[PDB]
């Protein structure tokens, strides 16, 4: 099946917890896969406009890790219910791909996991101004500007409105995209 297929893929790519206890500000992001309509989707928030870093920036759930955690899958679960509601029996954490480095001192962990298809966002407001879904094969074909760096802008073709997904967010979405839909039979 479609969703057998992609978490075998998945696996593959799976470092587990390999770079989980070296020593940096730790972050965790959720990589929600999404199934509508026949085809894979991955699930963004767009930040509020309050948040110090990185207002009204495109973004997957997550954060920071802290005491709680009981691991970095934990973190990215934990953030992502605070974010936009999803609460643990509605995702399946398949793996954990390549970290991020950013900043010398901080570590990104991205986690992909399958959301249950009864799943409906709840945006909290405090932390996320929008939530949306793409297509995973957009990032195939993506619609490239420069601004120098390149920026994707999805289009939603339910309500016409552009978003811009860029930086880390952009990259990890091409990743899964690559990973999950190559070398396929049509
Ligand atoms: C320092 O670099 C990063 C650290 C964390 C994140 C993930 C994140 O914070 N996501 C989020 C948070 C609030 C609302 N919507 C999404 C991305 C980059």
């Amino acid at each position: 099946s479609m969703l057998d297929d992609a978490k075998a893929r998945l696996r593959k790519y799976d470092i587990g917890g390999k770079y989980s206890h070296l020593p940096y500000n730790k972050y965790s992001v959720l990589l929600p896969l999404v199934a509508k309509e026949g085809k894979l989707h991955l699930l963004f928030t767009v930040r509020s406009e309050k948040l110090r870093r990185a207002p009204g920036e495109v973004c997957f759930p997550g954060g920071k890790r802290d005491p709680t955690d009981m691991d970095d899958a934990a973190t990215a679960l934990r953030e992502a219910q605070e974010e936009v509601g999803l609460r643990p029996h509605q995702v399946e954490v398949v793996c954990c791909l390549v970290p991020c480095l950013i900043d010398t001192d901080t570590l990104i962990t991205p986690f992909v996991g399958l959301i249950d298809h009864n799943f409906q966002a709840q945006p909290n407001p405090a932390e996320v101004k929008d939530v949306f879904l793409v297509p995973l094969a957009y990032f195939l074909h993506p619609q490239v500007h420069d601004q120098i760096n390149h920026i994707f802008e999805y289009t939603n073709p339910e309500d016409g409105v552009t978003y811009q997904i860029k930086g880390m967010t952009a990259n990890l979405a091409v990743l899964v995209a690559f990973i999950i839909l190559e070398k396929k039979p049509t």
